[PDB]
């Protein structure tokens, strides 16, 4: 077995309107992060990682992700392919991942220079996860900022202990 809270209807995840994908471009820090198997492990707490967005000539995005672990950079790549709309995304070459079967992005909302809120769906071994990210242009982010995006994963059946905020560190992602 493996127990999972149901992924929320698309209904109830909003999309930021005009979206615009040049200003979304970028280096974004993960202040906040929530999801079906998102969990506050308590002892060795999640250290803060980074999202960087490049526009391709194509206007399909060159998504790379780097973490601080077992000492050193670990650089996750992927492209993000624009959706049925703006601001929302789908997986490229999703062939490439063993068990992959879905992936959904969509941005919620988002500021361009300060904060963002993004949304993620994906089907792995017919097992559907979701997550919620609080994208932060720097390190921190107010306390309203991150008691709203607490409110907002709530909504969507998220538990306190399913919602986490990284702790900073200056390794990989500065
Ligand atoms: O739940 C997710 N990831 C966790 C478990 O596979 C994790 O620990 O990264 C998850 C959910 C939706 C979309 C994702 O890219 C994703 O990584
Ligand atoms: O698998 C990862 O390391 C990862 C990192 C950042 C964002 C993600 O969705 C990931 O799956
Ligand atoms: O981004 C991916 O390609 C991906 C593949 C498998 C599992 C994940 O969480 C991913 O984010
Ligand atoms: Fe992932």
């Amino acid at each position: 077995t493996s127990d999972l809270i149901p992924a929320p209807p698309l209904s109830k995840v909003p999309l930021q309107q005009n979206f615009q994908d040049n200003q979304f471009q970028g280096k974004w820090y993960v202040v906040g992060l929530a999801g079906n198997a998102i969990l506050r492990e308590d002892k060795d707490p999640q250290k803060m990682y980074a999202t960087i967005y490049e526009l391709k000539e194509d206007k399909s995005y060159n998504v790379t992700s780097v973490l601080f672990r077992k000492k050193k950079c670990d650089y996750w790549i992927r492209t993000f392919v624009p959706g049925s709309q703006p601001g929302e995304f789908t997986l490229g070459n999703i062939k490439s991942y063993p068990g992959l079967t879905s992936y959904l992005v969509r941005v919620v909302s988002t500021n361009y220079n300060q904060h963002a809120m993004v949304f993620f769906k994906k089907v792995s071994q017919n097992r559907e996860y979701f997550k919620i990210t609080l994208y932060g242009r720097t390190k921190e982010l107010t306390s309203e900022l991150k008691e709203n995006f607490i409110r907002f994963s709530k909504s969507l059946g998220l538990p306190e202990n399913h919602i986490v905020f990284p702790v900073p560190i200056d390794q990989c992602i500065d």
